């Protein structure tokens, strides 16, 4: 029993983490086969950061400029290539402990953990999700760029997320490992603001299931509703319209427990409508949205 | 910028993680040099459970009834011994992937990282602290017992936590890894009542110190007061008394934020008083107690 913000164990990660310099920024690179994945601002001066021309700056650079070390180190540079927002530095070595990956651009809603470094050096690991408005609400200071989100089914490393950005009001923007960033950010410093951060609503379902799973019945009511009233309710409170698809989603957490999605949803519409009541579910006083329902399955499961 | 519940990088760990099984019970060893730790009770029935007298149970049991496995490999036992409620079984193969090392036995508000496990296989890692009733607040589904906790000072493990209990109000109960359990509780399948769940009072302040760095600042009120005034609210609201040994550790954050500790106490005796009148402090609508002020510091200077 219990449950818990759980980030995927970090080691098959933490074992593909360099560092990466660029003249005199130094940031992360993740190291797969024999390429190294880092995230192309490497080669700007913070001056460069304020209208940076990538190609034009890139004509500059040599592999020799790029400076890899993994743990201490030194890999040898035999190529580079910018892909969108990253650079692709092809080393003479395949990391020996590259595991079993893929490149996978998530949709919001979707989580992942993130293991944060700095210098190419692992410092801690957090469950983020991809925020309807394509940031994440990371811990990420100077240095921490190249730092990746991913997922893992079983053996296999799903690489989602990059760090590039901090924008000015303290949210995260990164890219896919294809350079794209998430929503309409861009790597340059200028004035770039965040959309509505709008609650994942199907998330916040599936740890009401969790929290029903776990003994913690009080939010539990009397009343249904349907999807067009549900979400004539979610639309008030900035939560994301419910879908038959995520209805279809919560399935199987609506067997386990015996309540109906639509219920569960009537009982989202109450605390919504009536608040928490200096009360608490599964230790939070707000409703939590960053567990997929996938999340709630495995962890209430225990999948390795 | 940003504050993420961070746990350790999990890798270190991960490679210690072995399957124990005695007759029909499958739980997890943690696999350090050539020695197996993993709980006692790993050789009772859950009949046994009810009253076990362990020490009856093991003249039963031989080294050759120990299956260790680490990965999909078998490890022979050449020795086992009972030490408290841990097993000790000595293999003829020291773990290569072995970690500088230490065992601590934590005090309680003492924060650290869990390596959930299932078969000796990880699922997830999560951040902890021992709560000041010697419980944690954990998730731990059947299979999970020889789970570890730990913390990382750069490349040295300090395993403070095996997972041993589930009481039955749902929280968790373990042994250091001398096999002492953290309180009052035993390995028996009896009624085991937690005390009160008071809030670490420290934790809490270096986290509104985390949120005051992180631009959340809305709580900062024109107050100060005292220890002692302070300790009677505190009192009041089932807050840990606060020491001057609180107020040296916060030392550095309060130098670095220029707000005294004793005006971050006056803030937080508002904060109890007053409540949060639906507002969040670094996305969270309770006090968080959950951070050390050693957390505090490591995350927000990025230390790897
Ligand atoms: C995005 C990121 O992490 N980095 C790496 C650090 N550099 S920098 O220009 O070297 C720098 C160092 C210290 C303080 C800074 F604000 C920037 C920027 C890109
Ligand atoms: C504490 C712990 O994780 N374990 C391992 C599993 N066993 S058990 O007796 O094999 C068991 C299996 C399934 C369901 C159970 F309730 C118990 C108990 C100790």
């Amino acid at each position: 029993s219990g449950f818990r913000k759980m980030a995927f164990p970090s080691g098959k990660v933490e074992g593909c983490m360099v560092q990466v310099t660029c003249g005199t920024t130094t940031l992360n690179g993740l190291w797969l086969d024999d390429v190294v994945y880092c995230p192309r601002h490497v080669i700007c001066t913070s001056e460069d950061m304020l209208n940076p021309n990538y190609e034009d700056l890139l004509i500059r650079k040599s592999n020799h400029n790029f400076l890899v070390q993994a743990g201490n180190v030194q890999l040898r540079v035999i190529g580079h290539s910018m892909q969108n927002c990253v650079l692709k530095l092809k080393v003479d070595t395949a990391n020996p402990k590259t595991p079993k990956y893929k490149f996978v651009r998530i949709q919001p809603g979707q989580t992942f953990s993130v293991l944060a470094c700095y210098n190419g050096s692992p410092s801690g690991v957090y469950q983020c999700a991809m925020r309807p408005n394509f940031t994440i609400k990371g811990s990420f200071l100077n240095g921490s760029c190249g730092s990746v989100g991913f997922n893992i089914d079983y053996d296999c490393v799903s690489f989602c997320y990059m760090h590039h950005m901090e924008l000015p009001t303290g949210v995260h923007a990164g890219t896919d490992l294809e350079g794209n960033f998430y929503g309409p950010f861009v790597d340059r410093q200028t004035a770039q603001a965040a959309g509505t951060d709008t609650t994942i609503t199907v998330n916040v379902l599936a740890w009401l299931y969790a929290a029903v799973i776990n003994g913690d019945r009080w939010f539990l009511n009397r009343f249904t509703t349907t999807l067009n009233d549900f979400n004539l309710v979610a639309m008030k409170y900035n939560y994301e319209p419910l879908t038959q698809d995520h209805v279809d989603i919560l399935g199987p957490l609506s067997a386990q427990t015996g309540i109906a999605v639509l219920d569960m949803c009537a009982s989202l519409k109450e605390l919504l409508q009536n608040g928490m009541n200096g009360r608490t579910i599964l230790g939070s006083a707000l409703l939590e949205d960053e567990f997929t329902p996938f999340d709630v399955v495995r962890q209430c499961s225990g999948v390795t």
